[PDB]
DNA sequence: CCAGAACATCGATGTTCTG
DNA sequence: CCAGAACATCGATGTTCTG
């Protein structure tokens, strides 16, 4: 049992730099899926929901904001 | 005077009087499924999300709770 | 009419592979 | 090493059916 190396968006076990920030493998494909298309989702609360290995599923909206705020960007850990 | 036409739990068009309250196809099933099944429903906000035709999938814990506040009951009968 | 079973669909996640 | 396709298995959800 590992000392956590925590994903900057959800606190679950990071897996490497993904799109510019340490993150587990789910935020990587979440973000990739988010940016490419229609992220018009709505918060059921007050635009500030907690996140954590269970609750990242609850609010897509907040999760997308947490990706942005932590610096994820597509042509990063890449090109120019 | 009373709203008859829409779901008491998510404001989607009701399908008849299920387990005690005017409701839709979904909250009916959801309700039974809540009570009987063992789950993990965890609010990510403050235990007061807006449950509606689209944010209802976001917090099932709050859907459940809205269902008990509104009157749904399992041993509750039939017949118009 | 309604409860409840069936059926079908949503989508997150995890793996392994290439370049 | 990361990006990003493929393809899998699930849990949660939701609609239409049949008694
Ligand atoms: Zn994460
Ligand atoms: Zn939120
Ligand atoms: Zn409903
Ligand atoms: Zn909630």
């Amino acid at each position: 049992m590992k000392p956590a190396r925590p994903c900057l968006v959800c606190s679950d076990e990071a897996s490497g730099c993904h799109y510019g920030v340490l993150t587990c493998g789910s935020c990587k494909v979440f973000f990739k899926r988010a940016v490419e298309g229609q992220h018009n989702y709505l918060c059921a609360g007050r635009n500030d929901c907690i996140i954590d290995k269970i609750r990242r599923k609850n609010c897509p909206a907040c999760r997308y904001r947490k990706c942005l705020q932590a610096g994820m960007n597509l042509e990063a850990r890449k090109t120019k």
